[PDB]
C-alpha cells in the first residue's frame, strides 16, 4: 500500500513522469507562495531528485532535494504531504527515509531554509538553527531565502533509520 | 514573441517537458472542476496531443486533443488561458491555427462536450449543437460528459485560417 | 498475500504459463457448461488477456477479456473465482482492477453475455441491460450467446476503481 | 489421400503455383459463367486464400475466400469440387475445414452470393436468407452480384466441426 | 486419423501447447485424486515429456514420463485415455509407442508406481513386482508414492514393439 | 516487510554482497563452534546457495545449502535466524521456502547433520534418524560431522508448503 | 530585427564565427584600454561564453562571461554596446537576459571589476560593492584589477527576468 | 609469509572477496562498538580502500581508509590487528606502509578520529592532536565522532616509510 522511491528527470518512463506532475503539484498546493514554474523547473532539473511516497499507486508526499556530494551535504528543497493525508506521520517517515538513503551515500548533512510556518516540523526532525557547516562551503550553492532561518541536521551513519 | 507548437509525450524534450507541466498547470487552474490527476493522465497520454500557445518562451495557453483519423474526427480535450493573456484573441487564434492544422491531415470535424459556461465560446468558433457525424462513428471514441453539450465544428478546407 | 496480474499468451514465461493453466482450470470448473478446449484456446489466445488474482502465488480467480480498441469497447469473456474464495468480495475487486486498467487505456465500455444465474453478478458490478453501443459495432466482434442477454458497463475516466 | 491447405499468391511454392493453377482450372470449368480472367485475378490477389482439397497429391477441389477481419465476416468467393468427386462429401467437408479454420481467427460469420443453381447446397452448409450483419459493414466490401441470393453463416466457435 | 507426439515444454508452439493443456486437463479428469497444480507442474516440467495420443487433431490420451539416461530408466509419471476412448487398445498402443521410443535411446528400463485399480494394466503392459533396478539407483530419482506398490518392465531392444 | 531470496556467489549483486556479509555474520555469530573462515568460505562458494530472509532491507536469517541434484539430495549447511527475530517461525519460513523451492527442482531429500542442541529443531521440520538414501549416494558428498547426528527429511511434491 | 544567443567557440561555423569576431571587435572598440590581443584570448577561449545580441543579422553588443560553477558564481569579463546603439535599453535586456540564463543553470551569483567609468551601471543592473560570495571562493578565480571595484549582483531564482 | 596489498570491492574476485571478509571480521572483533552492517557497509564501498595484511595466506590485520585527493588528506577509518598477533609491530608497518603509498599517491595528511584507548597508538605512529587542515576543508567529509579525539598525522615525501 505504501511504497517509497527516488525518482527524478533524466537526461523517465510514463509511471515516472506522471509521479513527478503529482509531486509538482501537491509541491504547488502545499506551497503555494512558490512560483509554480519554479517548482516544476526544479522538480524536472536533472541535478534534483525527490523522494516519492506513493499510497496504492498515487503520490501523496515527497522531498525534493539537490545532492552537494562535493560539498559535503544535501539541500532540501521542497517537503510536503497531500492536505489530507497529513498529521499521520507520512512527514517523518519520508525524513527518515531520506536520511537513510544519505547514509549510504555517506553524506551526513541537511540545510534547509525554513519559514515560521515550516520551522517546527524541521525542530521534530532533528534540525537545529546552530550551522556547523561553514558559509565558505553552502553560500551560493544552497538557494537563499532572506527572512527565512536556515537550519541544518546532521545525520548518524551507525544508527538506522528506517 | 507569440508561438505555437503541436507537442505531446511520445513512445528540446526537456523544454517541451517543461509546457506539458505548464501546459497540465494552466488546464488545472482554468478547469478546477476537472481532476489535476485525470488532466495530467490525457496531457502526457501518447495518443494525445496539445497545441501550446508559447509567448516569450512561456507556456500561456493551449488546446489538447485526440486526433480520430480512422473515425474522421478530432475531440478537443481541453482549451485554456491563463487569466492574465484572456480576451486578447488568444484562444481564437489558437482555434484557428488547431483548425489550419487539421486540414492539412485532412480531418474537417471537431467534436467536443461543453458545459453550460463553455458552450458560447466554442459557438464563436464555428461550433453547433446540430451533429452532422452519426453517433455510431464517436460513440465510445470520445468521452461523454452527461449533462454537458455535445458540439460540432465543420472545416472548410479551401478556406485559409490563419 | 494478494496480486493482480494482466497476463496472456505473448508470440511465455513459465510461472505465467502455469497461471494460465491454473486460470483454464479454474474458469472450466467454475463454467462446466463450457467446453473445457474452448476455454483453453481462448484464454491462449494472443488476443486475450486475463486479470488473474493471485492469493499465495498461487492463481484463485481471474477475469479473461478481449480489448477491442478500434472498436471502442472490451468483450468479457469468462470470470470466476474458486469455490473456497468465493463471497469474499474477489470478483468485486477483479472487476474494479479491470476497471482502472481500462481507463489506462481509454477503453470505456465493457460488454458480455450473462447467463440467468451470473446476471446478477453483473448488475452488481454496474451492468445494465440497455446497451449504447450500435449493434453495427459489436455483432461480429463479440461472440453471440443465443438465449444469453447481453450487458454493458460504462466506464468514468474521472474516477478512481482502486 | 486426402489433404487440406489454406494456400494463395504472396507479396512448394512452385507446388502451390501448379495447385493455384488447378483451382483456376476447376473454378473455371465448374463455374463457366465466370469469366476465366476473373477467376484467375481472385485467386492470385493477395487478399485473397484459397482452401484447396489435395487428393493424391493433385487438386480436386476448393474454397477462394477473402477475409475482412477488420469486418468481423469472410467473404465467399469460389466454391467447387471437380466432377468426378463431386456427390463424394468433399464439398460438405471443404466448408467444414474452412469453418474451423475461421474460428480459429475469432471470424464467425460467412458471406457469399449464391445464384438460384447454389443456393441448394448453401442451405445444406448452415448458410441463410436473413443476414444479420449490417448492410453498412458489408457492403462495398464483398462484391455484389445483382439478381443473386445474399447467404450469410454464423459460426458457433464452441463447436467442433472437424 | 491417429498420429503419435512426443512433446513437452522446451526452453513452446501452440498446437502443442493447446496440447499439453488437453493432457493435463485429461490426467486430471483420469487422476482425481492427483492435484491439478501437481500434473500441471509436471507436465509442464521441461525435463518431462509426454507422448500424446491424437485422434482427428485433439488429445484422447497420453504418457507422461521422465527419462533418467544417467540412471539408465524412464519413470513413468501418468497414463490416461479419456473416458468415452477406453477399452479399445489405446493405452496398450501408447505403451508400445512408448517402448520403441525408448528403445532408439538406448533406454531399457520402466519404473513406476501403480495403484491398486492401475497394478492390472502394468502387469499387462509386461510390468513386474520384481525390480531389477537396484534401489541405490532409483530412490530419490522417481517420485515416492507411500501405500502404492513399485513395478518395473524390461525392454527387448532387438524386438520391434510397433 | 519480509522477503525471501535464493542468493550466492557467481563465476543487486552489491546489495547481495552486503547480504552474503550479512549471512556470514548471522551464521558466525549463532554457530560459534564454527570456524568463521569455514563459515565464509562455504557461504561464498560457488556449488552453494543461501535462502536469505530479508526484513526491510536487511538479512535476519537464513539457510546456507548445497544442491547435489545428480545425487538426488541438498545439504543443508548452516540454519540461522538472528536472536531478536527468534521464536516467531522464520526459521519454520524458512524451511517452508526452501522446501517448496526444491520441489520446483525436483529435489526430495534433504540431508544434515544435527549436534545434540539442533536435533530438535530439525524433529520439529520433519527430519528424521532413519534415512533412506543410501550412504553410497551421500558419503563423501555431504560434510560428515562425527559424534553429530545424521538426519533426512523426504519432502512431498504434491503438497504445497508456502 | 532583435535577437539573443549565447554563442562561443567550441572545442564553431561561419555566422557564429563572424558574430565572435563582431564582438571582439566592438569589445575592443568600447574598452580600448584592453588589449585587443587579450579580448580576442577570452572570446575564444572555450571555457568563456558571449551573450550576443543580433539587430537583423548584426552584432550590436554583447556580455562575454565564465561560468564558474563548481565555485557557484560568474565572472562577467567583458561588457559592451556599440557606440550608436547605446542608451536604448540594450545594455539591461542584455544584463536581464544573462540573469534569466543563468538562473535556469542554478548560478545565483555575479561578480565584476567596474572601473570609475562603468561602475554606475552595475549598480543600475543590482550589483552591489558589498560581497557576499567569500575571498577565499573567488580569489584566483576571477581576474583582479588593481584599483577597480569588486561589484556582486546576487539573483533571484524564482523571479521571471526576460 | 607476510603481505601487503590494497583491496576494496570494485565497480573483485574470490580471494580478494575472502580477504575482505575476514578484514569486516577482524574489525568487528577488535572493535565491537561499531557496528558491524556499518564495518561491512564501509569496507565494502567502492570508495574505500583497505591496506590489508596477510600472513601465509591469511588476513591478520588492516586498514580501512577513505582517500580525499580532491580535499587533499585521507581518513583513517579502521585499524586493527587479530587479538594473538598484536603487540609484536605488525601495527606500525601497517601505517608505515600506508604512508609510503599515500605520498606515491602525493596525499600528505591523515585525518583520524580516536577514542581513549586508541590515541597512544596513534601518537607513536605520529599523529597530533593540533590540526593543520581547516575546519571548512574536513568537515561533512570526514566522519565525525563525538566525544572522541580528531587527529592528524603529516607525512613527509622524502623520506621513505618502508
Ligand atoms: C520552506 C521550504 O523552502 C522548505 O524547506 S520545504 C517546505 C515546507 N513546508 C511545508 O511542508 C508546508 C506544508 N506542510 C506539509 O505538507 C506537512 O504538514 C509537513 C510539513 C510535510 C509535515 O508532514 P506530516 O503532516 O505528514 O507530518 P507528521 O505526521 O510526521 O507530523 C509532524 C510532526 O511535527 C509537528 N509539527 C510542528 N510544526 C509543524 C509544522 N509546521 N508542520 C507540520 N508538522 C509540524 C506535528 O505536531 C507533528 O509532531 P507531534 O504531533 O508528533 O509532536
Ligand atoms: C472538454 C471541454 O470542457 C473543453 O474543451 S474545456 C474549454 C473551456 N475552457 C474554459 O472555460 C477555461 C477558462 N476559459 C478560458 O481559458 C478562456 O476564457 C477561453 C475559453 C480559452 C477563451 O479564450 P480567450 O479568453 O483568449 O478568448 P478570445 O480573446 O479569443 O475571445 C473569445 C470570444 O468569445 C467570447 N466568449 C463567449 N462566451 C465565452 C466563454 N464561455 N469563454 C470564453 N470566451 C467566451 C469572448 O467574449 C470573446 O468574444 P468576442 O470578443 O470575439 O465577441
Ligand atoms: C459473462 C460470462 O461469459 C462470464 O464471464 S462468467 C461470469 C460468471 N461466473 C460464474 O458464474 C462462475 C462461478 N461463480 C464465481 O466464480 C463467483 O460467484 C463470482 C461472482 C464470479 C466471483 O465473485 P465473488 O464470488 O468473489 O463475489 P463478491 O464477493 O465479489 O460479490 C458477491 C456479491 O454479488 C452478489 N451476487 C448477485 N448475483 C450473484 C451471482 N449470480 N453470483 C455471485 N454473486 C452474485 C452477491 O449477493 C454479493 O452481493 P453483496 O455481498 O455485495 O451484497
Ligand atoms: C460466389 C458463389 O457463386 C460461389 O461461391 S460459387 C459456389 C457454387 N459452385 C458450383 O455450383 C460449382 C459446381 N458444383 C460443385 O462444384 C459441387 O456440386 C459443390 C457445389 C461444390 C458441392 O460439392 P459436392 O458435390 O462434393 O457436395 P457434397 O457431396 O458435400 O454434398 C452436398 C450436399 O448438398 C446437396 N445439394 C443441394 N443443392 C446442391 C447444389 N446446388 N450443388 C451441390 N450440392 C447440392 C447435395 O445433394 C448433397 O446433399 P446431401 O447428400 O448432404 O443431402
Ligand atoms: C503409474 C501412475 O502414476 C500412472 O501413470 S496412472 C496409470 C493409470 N491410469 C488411470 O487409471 C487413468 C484412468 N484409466 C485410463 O485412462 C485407462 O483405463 C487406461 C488403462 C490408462 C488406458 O488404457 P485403455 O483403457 O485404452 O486400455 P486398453 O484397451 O489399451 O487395454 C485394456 C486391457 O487392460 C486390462 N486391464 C487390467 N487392469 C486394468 C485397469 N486397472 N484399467 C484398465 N485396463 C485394465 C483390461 O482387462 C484389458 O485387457 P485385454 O482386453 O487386453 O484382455
Ligand atoms: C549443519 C548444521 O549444524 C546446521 O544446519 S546449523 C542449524 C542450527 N542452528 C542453530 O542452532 C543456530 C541458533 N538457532 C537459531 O538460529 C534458531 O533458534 C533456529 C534453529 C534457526 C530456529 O529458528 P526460529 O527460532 O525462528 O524457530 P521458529 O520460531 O520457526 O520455531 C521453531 C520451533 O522449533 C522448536 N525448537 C525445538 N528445539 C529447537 C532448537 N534446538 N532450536 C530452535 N528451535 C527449536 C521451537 O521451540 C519452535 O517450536 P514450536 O513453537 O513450533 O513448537
Ligand atoms: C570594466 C570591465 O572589466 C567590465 O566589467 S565590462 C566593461 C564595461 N565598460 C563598458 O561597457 C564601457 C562601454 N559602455 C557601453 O558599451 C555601454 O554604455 C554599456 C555600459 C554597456 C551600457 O549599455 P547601454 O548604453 O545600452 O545601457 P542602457 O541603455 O540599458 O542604459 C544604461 C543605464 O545606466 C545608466 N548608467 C550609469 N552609469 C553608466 C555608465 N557608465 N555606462 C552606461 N550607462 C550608465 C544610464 O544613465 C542608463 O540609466 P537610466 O538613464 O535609465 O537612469
Ligand atoms: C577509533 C577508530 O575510529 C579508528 O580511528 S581505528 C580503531 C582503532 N582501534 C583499535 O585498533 C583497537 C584494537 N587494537 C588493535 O587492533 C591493535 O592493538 C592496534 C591498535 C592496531 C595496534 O597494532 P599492534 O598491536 O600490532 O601494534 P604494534 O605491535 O605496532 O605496537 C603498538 C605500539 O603502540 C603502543 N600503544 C600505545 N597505546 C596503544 C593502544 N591503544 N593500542 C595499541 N598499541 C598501543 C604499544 O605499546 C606499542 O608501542 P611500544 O611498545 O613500541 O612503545
Amino acid at each position: 500500500i505504501i511504497e517509497f522511491h527516488v525518482i527524478g528527470n533524466s537526461l523517465a518512463n510514463r509511471r515516472v513522469l506522471l509521479w513527478l506532475v503529482g509531486l509538482q503539484n501537491v509541491f504547488s498546493h502545499q506551497l503555494p507562495r512558490m512560483p509554480k514554474e519554479y517548482i516544476a523547473r526544479l522538480v524536472f532539473d536533472p541535478k534534483h531528485k525527490t523522494l516519492a511516497l506513493i499510497k496504492d499507486g498515487r503520490v501523496i508526499g515527497g522531498i525534493c532535494f539537490r545532492m552537494f556530494p562535493t560539498q559535503g551535504f544535501t539541500e532540501i528543497v521542497f517537503c510536503a504531504v497531500t492536505s489530507n493525508e497529513q498529521v499521520k506521520g507520512y512527514g517523518t517517515h519520508l525524513m527518515n527515509h531520506l536520511k537513510e538513503y544519505h547514509i549510504k551515500h555517506n553524506i551526513l548533512y541537511f540545510l534547509t531554509y525554513a519559514d515560521e510556518y515550516a520551522i517546527g516540523y524541521f525542530k521534530k526532525q532533528g534540525f537545529s538553527k546552530d550551522i556547523k557547516v561553514p558559509k565558505s562551503r553552502y553560500l551560493g550553492y544552497i538557494k537563499d531565502y532572506e527572512g527565512a532561518t536556515l537550519m541544518e541536521c546532521e545525520l548518524n551513519p551507525r544508527i538506522p533509520y528506517t
